[PDB]
């Protein structure tokens, strides 16, 4: 069977704190009131929520409220436990209220209002100083849930808000966030498909915080070299077939043989044999303002097949990538 593993840092924060913080199904959900608000328009809709823009009548400020579909409202528990531990940590989205649909029963979150929308829209026209900067902003976002025994499970773009302007950034959809405790094995179905680490691809259950800086280096790769996504899969098992034409099959294999990780039968004729690639073979006219030798160090840092090799939120923070930005 597989080899066990358990996170290089923050291993026990969960074993130490009194049951009410991690065992979120005990927890009481003291209601507030729907008729506070109104909606004003819709954001969007996902396959699990609908988002909406609106304003709280009791104070006339401007807030965001997140309705849960049925399907999805099984571990709302877990959301708002996670968001209360988490507020008014670094670049945390702030809960302000949890009430109840009118027509439906299932519950809505209500949130901060956060200006020019998602890091998709402009992470693809930043300056390298910019990149940089706001690289820093998540890393003080994954080192502050991370310290406090909590995996987001679903960093990527969409999941970043950026008010351009004001120079601010929040990490927001809590929805998958899980506490870490040592030892567990988890559901591999987390993340989304551009953004899901090795571990997932070759469904190793016994991951970690780590699963989070493979994701923040699939976003790093995306702005330095200009490539929306970096490994764009067709399906989740194409997606380890991309990565390896990247990073290589040998460490891959090495990887799989260091955990005694089953390899799917599918991958033996679709892997094939291919070299580590040099970073380099990335770069063109159109992207080389954007690299620099420090960039790419650090992404090769971030992007490694073993999840324990990774840089963790705190080292990556100590990085000389970010010796030119301003603290
Ligand atoms: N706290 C917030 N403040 C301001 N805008 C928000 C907030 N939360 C979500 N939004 C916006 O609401 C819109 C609807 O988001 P929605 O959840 O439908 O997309 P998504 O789920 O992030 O995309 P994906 O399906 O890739 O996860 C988004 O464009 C997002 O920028
Ligand atoms: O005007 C209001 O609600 C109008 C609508 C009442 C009906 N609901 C549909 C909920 N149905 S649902 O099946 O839960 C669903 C469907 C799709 C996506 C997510 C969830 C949408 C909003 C509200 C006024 N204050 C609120 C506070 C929270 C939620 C809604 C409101």
């Amino acid at each position: 069977g597989p080899v066990p593993s358990r996170a290089r840092v923050y291993t026990d924060v969960n074993t130490h704190r009194p049951s009410e913080y991690w065992d979120y199904e005990s927890h009481v959900v003291e209601w507030g009131n729907q008729d506070d608000y109104q909606l004003v328009r819709k954001l969007g809709r996902g396959k699990y929520s609908e988002v909406f823009e609106a304003i709280n009548i009791t104070n006339n400020e401007k807030v965001v409220v997140k309705i849960l579909k049925p399907v999805a409202a099984a571990k709302i528990k877990r959301e708002i436990k996670i968001l209360e531990n988490l507020r008014g940590g670094p670049n945390i989205i702030t809960l302000a209220d949890i009430v109840k649909d009118p027509v439906s029963r299932t519950p809505a979150l209500v949130f901060e209002h956060v200006n020019n929308t998602d890091f998709k829209q402009l992470y693809q026209t930043l300056t390298d100083y910019d990149i940089r900067f706001y690289m820093y902003e998540i890393l003080k976002a994954l080192d502050y849930c991370h310290s406090m025994g909590i995996m987001h499970r679903d960093v990527k773009p969409h999941n970043v808000m950026i008010d351009h302007e004001h120079r601010k950034l929040r990490l927001i959809d809590w929805g998958l966030a899980e506490f870490y405790h040592p030892g567990q094995e988890y559901n591999v179905r987390v993340a989304s498909r551009y953004f899901k680490g090795p571990e997932l691809l070759v469904d190793y259950q016994m991951y970690d915080y780590s699963l989070d800086m493979w994701s923040l280096g699939c976003m790093l790769a995306s702005m330095i070299f200009r490539k929306e996504p970096f490994f764009h899969g067709h399906d989740n098992y194409d997606q380890l077939v991309r990565i390896a034409k990247v990073l290589g099959t040998e460490d891959l294999y090495d990887y799989i043989d260091k955990y005694n990780i089953e390899l799917d039968p599918r991958f033996n004729d679709i892997l094939g044999r291919h070299s580590r690639k040099r970073w380099e073979r990335f770069v063109h006219s159109e992207n080389q303002h954007l690299v620099s030798p420090e960039a790419l160090d650090f992404l090769d840092k971030l992007l490694r097949y073993d999840h324990q090799s990774r840089l963790t939120a705190r080292e990556a923070m100590e990085h000389p990538y970010f010796y030119t930005v301003v603290k």
